[PDB]
DNA sequence: TCAATCAATTGTTATCTAAGGAAATACTTACATATGGTTCGTGCAAACAAACGCAACGAGG
């Protein structure tokens, strides 16, 4: 579970980043500076949590490769 | 016939220099209320951080 949850909060991160702190607080509905202290104080118990909880999602890399083959396939 | 001087009792102070050895543990007021401090999550502005666009400069041709 330890690196499950390291992966999820790695995944987490990868997704707010990509999103955008400020973009992320918009839609969340809180300030930016709240999701940049949800990030160091938070996100990793939050992730250790679905590393229990059993809520881990598949990489997007490996997303990418199976869209990618699905298409070549098809 | 009082007091200056001996005499026994009481209290204070002293007993070498270094190196090793670790310390311990009984002896239980309780329930309620006011207040106030501490922890925590938040917002706002400030303070950094990335990545460009433009212009000036200074080397290259």
């Amino acid at each position: 579970k330890r690196n499950e949850a390291l992966r999820i909060e790695s995944a987490l991160l990868n997704k707010i980043a990509m999103l955008g702190t400020e973009k992320t607080a918009e839609a969340v509905g809180v300030d930016k500076s709240q999701i940049s202290r949800w990030k160091r104080d938070w996100i990793p118990k939050f992730s250790m949590l679905l590393a229990v909880l059993e809520w881990g999602v598949v990489d997007d890399d490996m997303a990418r490769l199976a869209r990618q083959v699905a298409a070549i396939l098809t």
